[PDB]
């Protein structure tokens, strides 16, 4: 695989969003990664509506502002037949009735693929697909204040996955403990946050975080 990877130059990745007060980060990291796989077909970057899929994809199994997962996103697409643009059907962070139009929809996906609990893996998903869904343990206080360089949390859990969000690519950069990896990671919590938005996960470190554990993407 490539040493290092970065979606966003080659134009599969949106500006970072922000789901505010709804616990919708399923919704995020779904559309981010069928944003990067639509881009992949067709050449048209276009944000989707996480609101789409917060307010109509209970079917699959997803509980809206009380969580989710993205395969159950990957599959409300499918069955759907489509889903709205994030102009036509916008962000409101509150869980409401469907109101779904098909006229509107921008994107589509035939199912999706789970990759195997395995950074290498993931590596080579990455490297070959585009941006990944993910799941980690967000559930530190150090995630919050997180300002730059690799993020290393001892007590994070390679099990117990909390928040879905999306990598973008990874690469390495030298540090004092020469654990110099790491996975680029696209959060849903504006771009206050983090580096512009964004988090360098720990990489090649026993699976932290869990990053590996729960890590798909749509068929397109
Ligand atoms: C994710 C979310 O919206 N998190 C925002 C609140 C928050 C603040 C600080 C730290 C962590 N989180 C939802 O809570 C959600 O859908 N959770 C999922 C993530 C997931 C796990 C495994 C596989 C896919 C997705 C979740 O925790 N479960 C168990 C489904």
């Amino acid at each position: 695989a490539p040493r290092s990877v970065d979606w966003r130059e080659k134009g599969y990745v949106t500006p970072v969003k922000n789901q505010g007060q709804c616990g919708s980060c399923w919704a995020f990291s779904a559309t981010g990664a069928l944003e990067g796989q639509m881009f992949r077909k067709t050449g048209r970057l276009i944000s989707l509506s996480e609101q789409n899929l917060v307010d109509c994809s209970g079917p699959q199994g997803n509980e809206g502002c009380n969580g989710g997962l993205m395969d159950y996103a990957f599959q409300y697409v499918q069955d759907n037949g489509g889903l709205d643009s994030e102009e036509s059907y916008p962000y409101e962070a509150t869980e409401e009735s469907c109101k779904y139009n098909p006229k509107y929809s921008v994107a589509n996906d035939a199912g999706f693929v789970d990759i195997p609990k395995q950074e290498k893996a993931l590596m080579k998903a990455v490297a070959t697909v585009g941006p990944i869904s993910v799941a980690i343990d967000a559930g530190h206080e150090s995630f919050l204040f997180y300002k730059e360089g690799i993020y290393f949390e001892p007590d994070c859990s390679s099990e117990d996955m909390d928040h879905g969000v999306l990598v973008v690519g990874y690469g390495f950069e030298s540090t004092e403990s020469d654990n110099n990896k790491y996975w680029l990671v696209k959060n849903s919590w504006g771009e206050e946050w983090g580096m512009g938005g964004y988090v360098k996960m720990a990489k090649d470190r026993r699976n932290h975080c869990g990053i590996a554990s729960a890590a798909s993407y749509p068929t397109v």
